[PDB]
């Protein structure tokens, strides 16, 4: 519309309705020029870290974390009152564009606003580009609305053959300039809308019943079983008579059951006390990567991280495994720490009702057929696939964690739910790409056909607004006694938690999940 | 609309109608960047000064004083001709926005206007934020229309537990960016409207009658009373006979009366002559805070300041108490003075008809039941609540004082009128918040997820207009002789009072209240 | 309900403490009064309170 | 809190009597009345619209 | 109660001669008589409590 | 304050144990509990203050 | 009953009523082994904060 | 109810359900109860063996 006319307004709120909540959040961004306006191929030959790909001049908006869209109070309203959550619609606006040219002269930089410069924006609706937005990486909106964030650079990997960097003829190059874009000056604004495909509600609740306890504790089964092959409490001694008996109440472990616990992939267990662990190197002949549970994909090890949902130790427990996500705590110097107390550990232990424990076996199975001569042998089940009549509970969604993921495009998928967390989507929210259009510097007066390298140094800033409509289930329980709630128990604090400190810094003190209200199997 | 098109006009006038006056005033403001765009928590552990809270990047418009909306002549038209005043409607405009970027280079600052920068403005209509606008503090429009004022920074306290700074889980953090705002460039303008809830007229008048004199001085009552228990003028001597008598005229003090004087909280009295006061420290073991009348709220002393309305010494009298408001006079160096003649003292003495004196007791009450053996004992009433059949007069509104206050949100309130002065409102005029939107400085070329600290230094200026409709009562008295008026008696002056001086400085020479015209009980 | 205490007098003349009608110590001083602008006035009857 | 309803950043335009004498000890000093503006940070002396 | 007792200090109480109205307080008005006044004029003032 | 100080007389203050309502006073009602009463009957009388 | 939904712009989490009772041999707020039902705690209505 | 480990003790996750907290129908000797139900579509149980 105009230079001196604002192209949008600031909107950040949540509005709660009967069956739905609509959260809006606005942020301020700054977009640098990446790679001097030019694509660059990436790669390194590493034993398991081997990768190859392309970094692009473009940058993109990552909307996928829950604290982008929710405050800590709104997250409390949600999880305390509701059994389920799923996203419905999404809407995005990019407005109040400002492009700034900078001038380095006489050892000092001055910034002026270039009014005729443009910025390019397109959302990829057809999913034609590699989708990196679900990778669980950085570059999303800040949790706190006053923060200004930097738009992350876009890049993508490609199929790696073995442990060697080198590309083959299968590798694709995608040129972002080969899509149609929208070019925006300071008067122009961008907008798009999106609809989520129907997806099961995330279950925000814990079970108040175990699987193996689903029976009536008063009654007996009409089913019989073999109690023992001999008299006495000692093995391989007795009168050698087979005793059959009815299954009476009080001895549930022998009840015949309709269902089974969920699948397992065992994890290696580590103690938070440093002296209580076996000494393992970070890198070398024996890596910690070797001793963790990994999968070999094309001669490349990769952790199973978290892996299939499995019950975990409590957040405060003195042991952890890779089945637990780890977030930085309130006070961290960054990139390293020697103490687990600085870290904030996730725990799935609420799902211990239906699911086997990450660091413990699924069960034990007979390895032979006994006879009078041969004693029975059983053995541990470390990894178990799904079986008919098996039930399991998904991993929990967190306030700091990802909302969705893109289901890979493949001829088969089983229970498409993301192992980090959230909502598997075949057509997730489309990636929105933005770059500063190049402005050439002063050209030569004669003609040359070499591409022009010299460019005016610029960056742009602006405002971005996101609106997601969510759909929620109200808890409908006949439970008498009070349910657990998410409360602030933090007590007497010199400086308020979940608020800026004396220096203005805002951090998130705790990891908070969605499962509080109980329900029954 | 446009860069080179003005978004509003200058309007300052009052327009008087039969039952109403509509005053408009326009000012020029300047808005700095506060706290480098970031919230900061505040607090200090003090014995009674203990506080905790948050200072915000935002700033706000304080419209609450009378001289914002009135000139000294308009204030004279009002109070001389009218018994009552109440506000009706209010309207606010913020226009002619100008955002200026500043550059410090080579030891000198240059200012340029950034045309694509925005400013954010929202009024809080739902009273969701802490309301600091009624606190009787600085940061309102200047009295004199040529002055340019600086928009005050916004901040708020929180519940303090005891004498300790530390917050508890009850303390709230409010993020202003979590409201919807309006973003304005130089072409854009802001506007809002507001309606006052029905409120009793402030009574601009003094009583021409005392309570205890409401009788007919000619007649006698038909009521009798006990005149004395003995003969003679000396106590505990006489003939010990009970004498009853009719209540004759001329001895009014014994008249039976339908009504009582207003409540009291006694104040400590101080003489303006320094030698005539008892020596008390400002701070130490014995504070002057201890010896003034205070209330203990959660182990924290606070003055009763002014407190319930009570008659006071005259403005020129040689003694004062905390029941009298104090304004700076025409000539003050500021923040301190050793002489009361520099200060301008408020006086409530007009209400001495219905109200007890601030420094004197409500009365005296019998402490025992006398008999032949025991002499009667009475004792002073320093503090008295309201009683059935009690009448009182509110504190006066001044030209320099607050217009309204917000009635706290609580399950009970008694006679909700602000003890400083003005109009108690449940939904007062909403606070209007304004800040400079951040413009990031030159970002790094690589990507980092830390929030961007570096910012373009900016400020904005503009114009703000306020229009309040007022409702007034015309005096309707049958009084014969002339009433007291507010006149300029200042006499021969080298430099005109109520006008700028030779140096351009404008001050307010006197404290002027609203009560001149008499009325009768 | 609220109270303002009153001074009690016996109808038997010998049963009362001897007080003058006017003088240095008035009966006006010893009854419960309010001071309005340096002027004593009885509280008469005053707030409603049970009586003999 | 009630007594905290103010803006902690600003000052009142209201003045008050700070002390009747110099020094931190009672009934000793130079016996001068000191008036001052009510600055932020010393809330206990703020003028307030309401009571507990 | 005029104090807070402890093992050392015995409890002290004191008389309430005058008391204002409190939340949750009830009272009865004074009676009308055959010889007494029918009405009165409520004074004209910015506040009145229980105008009887 | 229980007196008016002067050069001769030191200031005296005294405790307020009981206080009625005053103009410009605010308060919060007592909380309702899960084990406690829902309602009460306001007595039938010519006056009641803040009938809670 | 008629209820008001909280309408606050507060950012950080409010205090809630939760069962913190922890590991219990016998469930609280439920009958015991002998069938007896009692109420373990006093619970009031005031948790959510609001501002004056 | 959900059992945590090998220990009896309940935790705060355990629920108590009171059957009297549903609506019921009360029946005397003349009264009778009735209800109806519809199965959701389910695959036929296969009653057969494979010949291959």
């Amino acid at each position: 519309d105009g230079v001196g006319n604002a192209s949008g307004d600031w909107h950040c709120d949540s509005t709660w309705s009967e069956g739905k909540v609509t959260t809006t959040s606005t942020r301020t961004w700054v977009l640098p020029t990446y790679n001097n306006h030019l694509y660059l191929r990436l790669g390194t030959t590493s034993s398991s870290n081997t990768y190859n790909g392309f970094s692009t001049p473009w940058g993109y908006f990552d909307f996928n974390r829950f604290h982008c869209h929710f405050s800590p109070r709104d997250w409390q309203r949600l999880i305390n009152n509701n059994w389920g959550l799923r996203p419905k619609a999404m809407r995005v606006k990019i407005f109040n564009i400002q492009v700034k040219e900078v001038t380095t002269s006489n050892g000092e930089t001055t910034v002026a606003n270039n009014l005729t410069s443009t910025v390019q924006i397109f959302a990829d609706s057809s999913y034609e580009l590699p989708y990196v937005m679900d990778a669980g990486q950085e570059g999303s909106l800040p949790p706190f609305p006053n923060d200004v964030f930097m738009v992350p650079q876009y890049g993508y990997c490609g199929i790696v053959t073995g442990e060697n960097q080198n590309q083959t003829d299968r590798n694709a190059f995608y040129c972002l300039e080969y899509f149609p874009s929208q070019m925006l000056r300071t008067g122009n604004n961008f907008e798009m809308a999106y609809n989520f495909e129907k997806v099961p509600f995330h279950s925000m609740y814990a079970h108040s019943q175990s699987l193996d306890r689903l029976m009536n504790p008063l009654l007996d089964q009409y089913l019989w079983h073999l109690q023992s092959t001999t008299s006495g409490e000692t093995l391989n001694q007795g009168n050698a008579a087979t005793t059959f008996g009815k299954i009476r109440s009080g001895d549930f472990a022998f009840y015949r059951k309709n269902w089974l616990p969920g699948p397992c992939v065992k994890q290696q267990r580590f103690s938070k006390t440093a002296s209580q662990n076996y000494k393992i190197p970070a890198s070398g002949g024996n890596a910690l990567l070797k001793y963790d549970t990994h999968y070999t994909l094309n001669n490349r090890w990769s952790n199973i991280a978290p892996g299939p949902p499995m019950a975990t130790a409590g957040p405060s427990d003195g042991d952890f495994s890779n089945a637990q996500l780890i977030f930085p705590g309130p006070s961290v110097t960054g990139n390293t720490t020697t103490s687990a107390n600085n870290l904030l550990f996730t725990s799935e232990e609420e799902i211990a009702a239906t699911n086997p424990r990450d660091t413990d076996m699924f069960g034990q199975i007979a390895d032979n057929n006994q006879n009078a001569t041969t004693a029975p042998i059983t053995g541990n089940v470390t990894a178990m696939g799904v079986l008919p009549g098996m039930v399991w509970q998904n991993r929990d969604i967190y306030y700091q964690g990802p909302i969705w993921a893109k289901i890979p495009h493949a001829d088969g998928h089983f229970h498409p739910s993301p192992l980090i967390g959230g909502f598997g989507l075949k057509h997730p929210p489309p990636q929105i790409f933005i770059k500063n259009t190049p402005v050439p510097a002063n050209p030569a007066t004669t003609f040359t056909a070499a591409r022009v390298d010299s460019f005016i140094t610029q960056y742009s800033t602006g405002q971005v607004a996101v609106q997601i409509e969510w759909e929620i289930e109200k808890e409908r329980s006949k439970r008498w006694n009070p349910e657990v709630q998410f409360t602030s128990n933090y007590g007497n604090q010199s400086s308020m938690l979940w608020a800026p400190d004396t220096t203005g810094k805002y951090t998130e003190p705790r990891v908070i999940g969605s499962r509080y209200l109980t329900n029954h199997l």
